[PDB]
DNA sequence: GGTAGATCCAGAC
DNA sequence: GTCTGGACTAC
């Protein structure tokens, strides 16, 4: 899931975890759990402890309970679902909290690429994964002032500047490809080479392409297809190590 | 200290 | 078999 898939869940499922009590916690797949290290201190220290919010940063999902904060990243295939103990799971599930009405939160990840990590509550702000997180690309902390301070400062890609999660929380490759169609902008563009225009431009192409969202593609997944403004067949190459969509023709 | 390269997994070719 | 992707290690 994406960004605004993930605010989704954060607003989804909060009312249906929200004053549980955890009873057990069960792990399938431990290499999910990245702090503690080990998967029994992260099951023993949640058990107790009651769900009081849901919060999330970026693509990070922030469960708050009463000492700590569960801090969770679904990446490419991560679910989240809600039932009954009493039903077999579903396929591909890595990890269960068990509450002590007898309904569980599963997590579910077919490539198994998601992580956890719990902290107490005052820390997990300073801690890995959510340490060094930019600002959200929808708040006022993400300006055309920060980017274009990024930007100058980086011999890299734009696409490789977008995709960095230092510069801005959370903005994934189908925001990148379709924000710089939107912008004009080709993606292996030095970002040190977008003049000042181009950088404000990006920065309104990002926050109304992925704030649309939040609340149709132009060019990801359309490769060898024509675009939609101009009828030239998109093309996709690898920029910064990634799949990349982009018309030659409305991009430079 | 900034960056490329490496990494995890299993479904799609 | 090869390719693919979000967010330490070592040049
Ligand atoms: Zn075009």
């Amino acid at each position: 899931p994406q960004l605004p898939e993930v605010e989704t869940i954060r607003r989804t499922l909060l009312p249906l975890i929200v004053g549980k009590t955890i009873e057990d916690v069960r792990i399938f797949w431990p290499n999910i759990i990245r702090h503690p290290r080990d998967s029994e201190a992260f099951a023993a220290r949640m058990i107790g402890q009651t769900v009081r919010g849901l919060e999330r940063r970026g693509k990070f999902l922030k469960f708050l309970l009463d000492r700590d904060a569960l801090i969770s990243h679904l990446r490419m295939e991560g679910r989240y679902a809600v039932a009954s103990a009493l039903e077999p799971l579903e396929p591909h599930t890595h990890v269960v909290f068990c509450f002590t009405d007898g309904s569980e939160l599963r997590y579910r990840d077919v490539r198994k690429f998601g992580t956890m990590h719990v902290y107490a509550k005052e820390e997990a702000d300073r801690r890995p994964p959510l340490a060094e997180l930019g600002p959200e690309p929808l708040s006022p902390a993400f300006s055309p002032a920060v980017l274009a301070e990024r930007a100058v400062k980086t011999k890299r890609s734009v696409k490789a500047l977008l995709l960095d999660c230092t510069v801005v929380a959370g903005f994934g490759n189908i925001y990148v490809d379709e924000s710089l169609f939107r912008a004009g902008i080709l993606p292996g563009r030095p970002a040190a080479s977008l003049s000042s225009k181009e950088i404000e431009r990006l920065h309104e192409e990002m926050v109304a392409t992925i704030g649309e969202a939040v609340m149709h593609l132009y060019v990801y997944g359309r490769q060898g297809n024509p675009c939609k403004r101009c009828g030239t067949p998109i093309e996709k190459t690898v920029v910064a190590g990634r799949g990349t969509h982009y018309c030659p023709r409305c991009q430079r």
